[PDB]
């Protein structure tokens, strides 16, 4: 991935920060060299999003272009309440010891520290599922913290905890 995916419509930007510019420096080198490296570029603004009808799970990060291009009007808003070149920043000392946990570790690098709570990320319990005509199977979710209505669908073939134990216990209790 040479460059960021856009994976539905943008519901919000959680967070921005300054970042280093596309590079080509990742295409792979074929197999018969032996014993190349470009300037590096002006930092550009990348932004942490939201996604719609989508959970915590996806958000991921888009360009300055792709939300120009996509969501102007709303980044358009954003831009005028936000400061555009000084980015963003009980609750302290405890990220700090439940950290030394190498799954929230990972998952704090990767989420919480840019405004995701652990628990909009932890399954309450399952609703409801969907079958393809593949067979695949997704469930409706409501996560720990949210409202129903922010319930959302996942792929059975996701890695979330006790995702198998609440998918047996969705199917158990559902011919009682």
């Amino acid at each position: 991935n040479l460059y960021f995916q856009m994976k539905g419509k943008v519901q919000k930007i959680l967070i921005w920060k300054w970042g280093q510019p596309p590079s080509p420096t990742p295409v792979p080198r074929p197999p018969d060299a032996d014993p190349p490296k470009p300037l590096e570029g002006r930092p550009e603004r990348q932004f942490f999003v939201k996604w719609q009808g989508m959970s915590y799970w996806h958000c991921s990060w888009v360009s300055e272009l792709q939300l120009e291009l996509h969501c102007q009007v709303m980044f358009r808003n954003y831009q005028r309440k936000n400061d555009m070149d000084e980015p963003p920043s009980d609750e302290e000392k405890s990220r700090k010891r439940k950290n030394k946990d190498p799954k929230f570790a990972e998952m704090e690098e990767r989420f919480y520290r840019y405004g995701i709570k652990p628990e909009w990320m932890m399954i309450h319990r399952i609703l409801n599922h969907s079958v393809d005509k593949k067979g695949h199977v997704h469930y409706l979710i409501k996560w720990r913290d949210l409202p129903y209505d922010q319930a959302s669908w996942e792929s059975e073939d996701v890695e979330i905890q006790d995702y198998d134990l609440f998918k047996q216990s969705y199917w158990n209790h559902r011919e009682l």
